């Protein structure tokens, strides 16, 4: 119910990255296989600076394909970007325990507990039981959940990690605050109450039926023998836990703290009566997000993402598509799965839609021309062909197709935003209501349309769009 106060969405450029794998579809790689020198591959990021939102909204956004960097809620263009990141969720009950993970957990339980540790008879695959049992019977290792706030030792460990692992030496305390301490959440969501922190710290002792009181960003600090060894920046969501970033002492590369942190997060999710883990290699037993449906499909049948990471739109063979897939408001971001019938041998229709001869492109150009000509919204035909050589493209998988936006305009559904959506120009002495959409300036119209396309229509109904007319 909390208002969704955001800046107008934009597209940012951070280009820093075997020349045959950086394409999201095989046909576009084939078309530009010999012209790689003239292709302008950039590392794009479509997002929006969020000024305030509640935890439930960010949960919905995760289930729409979003991740946050500080206050910047973003997603990558899964068709044009050099790196396609997939929103993948994992439940602790459905995780494929490999042999390396079992060795990791065994060595962990051996190093944290004394030699006098007589272990229980927990199964070799119940990693949650081993983690909880060994960590409760250990006097050398512990963790502490605490608010996402700045401290000098946290920043020092951050710098050491960044420079010895990621080889990044351009780190300042402002960047650490702005990336791992600044959050778009309320003061309760960040700070909370001491009682909720005591509950979350006793997650090993939580019994089924008991609910987490705390929902918001947290820092889990790993302490071994009094020394800070790792920090897990994560978001406690109503549906689970979303990992934002992970930091670990390089001197402890013996521990494989990334795998250990993932397994411990799964153990927490199971004990804290949460369901999913939002990761954001080879064998998982997890399920990824089809953004064109905003629905999750298991990852085993989809070997193309596991092998090449190229795009994938699920569909049926006996159905031919004419335009991009309709996004159903009130179901996008709800974590809905695909039916588990194996008779419908779902094919990949991503090439039919976003490929070279894709229908999405002509449909979007025609819809954009019609929008600009009939309603004064500044859309231009862009990808008449050659999707590789500012603003936001007319065809992006996971965004609301332009024909749906045109239907919203034609059906008069757009008038449902007026009286609900509020706008905030900083230089106008105040926040103002939306009285008439069609009488707004064209740039304001396109900002509202970008919010609708990127975050959904029902979310835009409860939004507050901040804008200045200098960008």
């Amino acid at each position: 119910s909390d208002r969704f106060v955001i800046w107008a969405p934009s597209m940012h450029n951070e280009p820093a990255a075997n020349m045959d794998q950086l394409f999201a579809l095989d046909s576009w790689a084939h078309r530009y296989m010999n012209k790689m020198d003239v292709v302008k591959i950039e590392n794009c990021t479509i997002g929006s600076f969020v000024e305030h939102m509640d935890v439930a909204t960010y949960d919905r956004m995760c289930n729409m394909g979003f991740r946050r960097s500080g206050k910047f809620l973003y997603k990558v263009d899964p068709l044009r970007n050099c790196c396609r990141l997939y929103t993948i969720r994992t439940a602790p009950q459905e995780l494929n325990m490999t042999k390396e993970l079992k060795k990791c957990i065994s060595r962990f339980a051996t190093r944290i507990t004394s030699e006098d540790y007589c272990p229980a008879a927990v199964a070799s695959s119940d990693f949650v039981g081993k983690i909880v049992n060994a960590e409760m019977n250990s006097k050398t290792f512990y963790t502490r959940f605490e608010p996402a706030l700045y401290s000098e030792e946290k920043y020092h460990l951050f710098v050491k990690y960044q420079e010895k692992v990621h080889q990044d030496y351009n780190n300042s305390p402002k960047s650490f605050k702005r990336f791992l301490c600044d959050t778009p959440f309320g003061p309760e969501a960040v700070l909370g109450t001491q009682e909720s922190w005591e509950q979350l710290n006793n997650w090993q002792r939580m019994k089924p039926g008991e609910k987490l009181k705390h929902m918001g960003p947290v820092h889990e600090c790993y302490y071994y023998e009094g020394k800070l060894i790792a920090i897990t920046v994560s978001d406690i969501l109503p549906s689970g836990i979303s990992s934002v970033y992970f930091i670990w002492d390089p001197d402890y590369s013996k521990w494989s703290l990334g795998k250990l942190s993932a397994l411990r997060d799964l153990a927490i999710i199971q004990r804290t009566n949460l369901q999913y883990y939002y990761l954001g290699k080879a064998n998982y037993g997890a399920e990824v997000l089809d953004v064109c449906h905003s629905k999750y499909i298991p990852l085993k049948p989809i070997q193309d993402m596991i092998s090449r990471g190229k795009l994938f739109v699920i569909g049926k063979k006996k159905t031919k598509v004419t335009k991009e897939l309709y996004l159903v408001d009130s179901e996008t971001g709800r974590g809905e799965g695909f039916p588990t019938d194996n008779v419908v041998k779902y094919k990949n229709i991503a090439e039919e839609i976003y490929g070279v001869g894709g229908c999405a492109f002509k449909s979007a150009n025609e819809s954009a021309l019609e929008l600009k000509e009939l309603y004064g919204i500044p859309y231009e035909e862009e990808d008449l062909d050659t999707i590789y050589h500012n603003g936001i493209p007319n065809v992006v998988p996971g965004l609301l197709p332009l024909w749906e936006l045109l239907d919203i305009m034609q059906s008069g559904k757009i008038t449902d935003l007026e009286g609900r959506l509020f706008l905030f120009e900083i230089e106008t002495e105040g926040i103002r209501p939306l009285i008439n959409f069609y009488s707004e300036p064209p740039n304001v119209k396109k900002r509202i349309c970008d919010v609708i396309r990127l975050f959904g229509f029902e979310t835009c109904m409860k939004a507050v769009i901040l804008y200045s007319e200098q960008m």
